[PDB]
């Protein structure tokens, strides 16, 4: 099974490399993370939250990564260049709580310690590319808060505030709604916006849980009240649309089973979010997912990473 034949028969094109970001694309990086290496990473649930993590396997570029002390049951895959992923003691060099292995208090953790019990092995720190030393995304202070799109009801537009600050990008938390809310992002969100926006627009604004009479909500008064400052209009940048198409073939990582990269194809677009549709598989399973999020990746990555590839049904 090869991309060239299938593409021949098909009469169909590949998405072009340039059509994604470098990270995506990406394929001479060698992947030096090695099995039982331990380190830092967020909770694909709890996007808040950092942990210990072992490598439990490594594919081509992407590794699996394990909660030490919890089931196997919630391991999941990231690639070699995950900016979600730090090196063991990065969360107390930069102000993050690290919730300890099962069984440990936050009070008796300490990594020199537990590399003795555990005669494990750190991953080197030069091995991830987000370590909190790069340039911060101009204007978003933790502390400061801003309108933003609730990805789990879409229709919604809510209060929130950036709660964190790794390298280029921040978090974004929903006031008073669990951090299950909470996603991660920069300057060209196309899902955040200004103190004000929902007003300009005519659009209704969904205030914080609890927050009496959400109606005449006041972003002057809870402003004050939060001794908190609003992220200024400038620092908010217009990201392009992407320039998918419909129809054109690409490799993406299977939501229901994640080891496994399948063949692919843009069934629908939007400005910033692209339909996978798995090719020969029912539609059911098809998705919609952000234009640069790390799991597409172009025809051929799989190839060129050493990864296996899901040829269609
Ligand atoms: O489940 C819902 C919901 C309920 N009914 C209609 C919609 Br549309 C959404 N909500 C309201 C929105 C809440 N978001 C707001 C900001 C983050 C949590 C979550 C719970």
């Amino acid at each position: 099974w090869s991309w060239e034949s299938y593409l021949e028969e098909q009469k169909a094109i590949t998405a072009p490399v340039s059509l994604f970001q470098d990270s995506q694309a990406v394929t001479h990086n060698k992947n030096g993370f090695k099995l039982g290496m331990k380190l830092e990473g967020i909770d694909p649930q709890h996007p808040s939250m950092y942990f210990i993590l072992t490598v439990a396997e490594v594919c081509g570029y992407r590794l699996r990564l394990h909660f030490d002390g919890y089931s196997e049951c919630h391991d999941f895959w990231v690639n070699a260049n995950s900016p979600d992923i730090h090196p063991a003691g990065w969360f107390e060099k930069t102000g993050h709580k690290l919730q300890p292995p099962k069984g440990y208090k936050e009070e008796e953790f300490s990594w020199s310690q537990y590399l003795r019990s555990t005669r494990a092995q750190a991953a080197p720190k030069h091995l991830f590319v987000s370590q909190s030393h790069s340039p911060p995304p101009l204007g978003f202070q933790v502390g400061m808060k801003l309108e933003a799109v609730d990805r789990m009801n879409p229709s919604l537009v809510c209060v929130a505030s950036v709660t964190d600050v790794v390298d280029s990008r921040f978090l974004v938390h929903f006031d008073n709604w669990d951090d299950t809310y909470d996603y991660w992002c920069d300057p060209s969100s196309p899902y955040i916006h200004p103190v004000g926006w929902c007003q300009k627009q005519g659009k209704p604004l969904t205030p914080p849980q609890d927050y009496p009479d959400p109606d005449n909500f006041c972003w002057e008064k809870y402003l004050e009240e939060t001794g908190a400052s609003a992220v200024p209009t400038w620092a908010f940048k217009v990201r392009p649309p992407h320039s998918f198409l419909v129809n054109m073939k690409l490799e993406a990582v299977d939501r229901r089973n994640p080891a496994l990269i399948r063949v692919a194809s843009v069934e629908d677009v939007e400005d910033h979010r692209i339909k996978i549709h798995f090719d020969g598989w029912s539609h059911g399973y098809d998705f919609w997912i952000d234009a640069d999020h790390p799991d597409i990746h172009p025809a051929g990555w799989c190839s060129k990473t050493g990864h296996p590839l899901q040829p269609p049904l």
